């Protein structure tokens, strides 16, 4: 069972949610953080600035457990 | 709670496990495939080529969840 993918792919983020709870996804990218809420059996999509796309980090928080992915 | 962290950083490639059961972690980069096991509370480290840095999968799949990280 496939429960979080996150990709990134040249400035665009995909994060998605195969869970059955909605998740919070923080993304870090240039010094700055911004929110973002991806419901179930949804994918988000998020684009980055071309001189963060290198140096990003994506946090998703579901329910109590967190996943970090820093590039 | 923090329960999976990856890092890829110029081919290095960081995953932590930190659920209580190992995880299993396939890195997958130009091609080639490499498993790993992952005991909770540890890190596993990689080096990718210099030609795969940047185009990387990484899968964990702890128990019967998976989780899937892809920089590219
Ligand atoms: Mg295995």
């Amino acid at each position: 069972h496939m429960r979080i993918e996150v990709r990134v792919d040249n400035g665009r983020v995909r994060v998605r949610n195969g869970t059955d709870r909605p998740c919070r996804v923080r993304v870090t990218a240039g010094g700055e953080t911004r929110e973002y809420t991806v419901n179930p059996g949804t994918e988000l999509e998020v684009e980055l600035s071309p001189e963060q796309q290198n140096n990003a980090e994506v946090e998703v928080e579901c329910g109590n457990e967190k996943y970090r992915f820093q590039l």
